[PDB]
């Protein structure tokens, strides 16, 4: 499919038993989700964007259902104002920019 | 052309007659550039949400060329991690996400 950019490109994902709305974000290196429970070990990280930085927990090897795919990747969990699918997952579903 | 997402989608832009590197950012509503001089008057805008908010200068109807595609639109100037081409200009150049 083709997703135009007249509006924020939002999709529904399934992760950790939960459904979430998230933004397809080519400006994000990694996926960042609002606070939620995830399995496995994690390590703290600081991530920067407009306005400064927030502290998040980094989980690796997380399965996310998105755009008809089952993709594996890193998920950062913390006080993000929006759920974000970053490039680390976008590549796995074959998403590209085209013009 | 098609741009994959294994690396940051950095491209060359031209603004004010000068070449700069900028990030094609589907997660950005707006285009925000590192400090530079632009013509005319500006108006205030507040953007952000990652650890805080930043004041930026908003300039309207600015000529900016992105990968050879000429656009004219709103450019914000302020303290951004890197020059960002947001959806306001990605739409002008016909950019979409595809999978
Ligand atoms: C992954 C990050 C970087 C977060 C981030 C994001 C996206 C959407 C919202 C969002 C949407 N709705 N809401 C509100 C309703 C609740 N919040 C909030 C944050 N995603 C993204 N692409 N951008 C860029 C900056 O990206 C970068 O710096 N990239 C990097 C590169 F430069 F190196 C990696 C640094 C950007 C530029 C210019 C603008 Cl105007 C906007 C923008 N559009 C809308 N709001 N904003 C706001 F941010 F100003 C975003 C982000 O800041 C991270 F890491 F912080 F989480």
């Amino acid at each position: 499919p083709q997703i135009t950019l007249w509006q924020r490109p939002l999709v529904t994902i399934k992760i950790g038993g939960q459904l979430k709305e998230a933004l397809l974000d080519t400006g994000a290196d990694d996926t960042v989700l609002e606070e939620m429970s995830l399995p496995g070990r994690w390590k703290p990280k600081m991530i920067g964007g407009i306005g400064g930085f927030i502290k998040v927990r980094q989980y690796d090897q997380i399965l996310i259902e998105i755009c008809g795919h089952k993709a594996i990747g890193t998920v950062l969990v913390g006080p993000t104002p929006v759920n974000i699918i970053g490039r680390n997952l976008l590549t796995q579903i074959g998403m590209t920019l085209n013009f």
